[PDB]
């Protein structure tokens, strides 16, 4: 068949990771049921998205809750603890966050937002940070016709951002049938208060999403195509296509580094290992490095892989003065030494 070949390569199923090994790497204690997404605030605090289920995806603890934590990096030996949600207008039995993005306004107020996917439905909860309570203040809930399954946003003002969506569909059992037959109806949304579009469709599985420091730039991954898309991003806030970069990995969540602007990629190398869950062949790691995307040949380096003995299904990976911090879909969270 020409499907059962597509779907081979979609997955991309004959997939082993060569070992690219770390030194002083430590599980971090706390984190057993996923950190799928987290984002690094310039001060060294970091917030991770725990605990996220997701429709067919492995979970180890299925009563578990979500939950974002945060973890201050400039400690030796971080730990994680849970923030507190407080507000009214927010159900937290429900509550299960996946991907996450911050912005800071002029006054220094922290933004979080955070996708939601209580039950079918998919919302993006927007919170107020408060450090010193340690807490984050519920503010609002959006829900939209184009956010029918969101999978990421990139913040770009307190209520205001481009959003992934992973499938056209809503309902999971449409959703399964969309994501086996390769349809490739995901798309990307700008949402504002006074605005909402459709930048970009046609993906087969749009999954994280990142913006250059300065702006100029936006960045999605297609996770079952294994590529990176470089959109030029307009001053009217639409896209247009720039560079498609492609990888022998399923590229997941993208982080942005705004000293040097490197996109830091968690990958899935083998797409079976994290779809179809096997205790006895667990899916691995993978964290990509790419500096200068926008040159002849991009520099992708290989930081860090590895077989799933120690973290299964890398999912995002960020860098703070020094240190990598690896998150999961269902599994741990690894701190490196780089
Ligand atoms: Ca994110
Ligand atoms: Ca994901
Ligand atoms: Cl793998
Ligand atoms: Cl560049
Ligand atoms: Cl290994």
């Amino acid at each position: 068949d020409r499907q059962k070949s597509s779907f081979q390569t979609r997955f991309n199923v004959h997939r082993e990771v060569t070992p690219v090994e770390l030194p002083n790497c430590n599980l971090v204690k706390g984190i057993d049921n996923g950190s799928e997404d987290l984002e690094i605030l310039p001060n060294g605090l970091a917030f991770i998205s725990s605990g996220g289920k997701y429709p067919g995806i492995m979970s180890f603890d299925p009563d578990k809750s979500g939950k974002i934590l945060l973890m201050d990096l400039n400690e030796k030996e971080p730990a994680v603890s849970e923030l507190e949600i407080i507000g009214n207008t927010l159900d937290i039995s429900s509550f299960n966050p996946h991907g996450i993005s911050t912005f800071i306004d002029d006054d220094n107020t922290v933004y979080l937002l955070v996708v939601n996917r209580p039950g079918s439905s998919s919302t993006v909860e927007v919170f107020k940070f408060q450090e010193e309570e340690k807490s984050l203040l519920h503010l609002k809930t959006i829900r939209h016709k184009l956010l029918p399954s969101v999978n990421d946003i990139v913040a770009v003002g307190p209520e205001h951002f481009y959003a992934t969506n992973d499938h056209y569909f809503i309902d999971p059992y449409l959703k399964s049938w969309e994501m086996h037959l390769g349809l490739a109806w995901s798309f990307v949304t700008y949402y504002s208060p006074n605005d909402v579009r459709v930048v970009a469709e046609g993906f087969d599985s749009a999954n994280g999403i990142n913006i250059s420091p300065d702006g100029k730039y936006v960045y999605i991954a297609e996770l079952l195509a294994h590529k990176i898309h470089v959109y030029e991003k307009h001053a009217n806030w639409t896209l247009t296509p720039l560079r498609v970069l492609s990888f022998d990995t399923l590229v997941d969540n993208i982080s942005v580094d705004p000293v040097t602007g490197d996109l830091w990629v968690g990958c899935h190398p083998n797409g079976m290992r994290i779809f179809f869950y096997d205790a006895e062949n667990p899916p691995g790691s993978e964290v990509l490095r790419i500096q200068d995307i926008l040159s002849e040949e991009p520099k992708v380096t290989v930081v860090y892989a590895e077989n799933g003995t120690v973290l299964q299904g890398s999912s995002v990976a960020a860098v703070y003065k020094g240190k990598l911090l690896i998150g999961t879909v269902f599994h741990k969270a690894l701190y490196c030494d780089l």
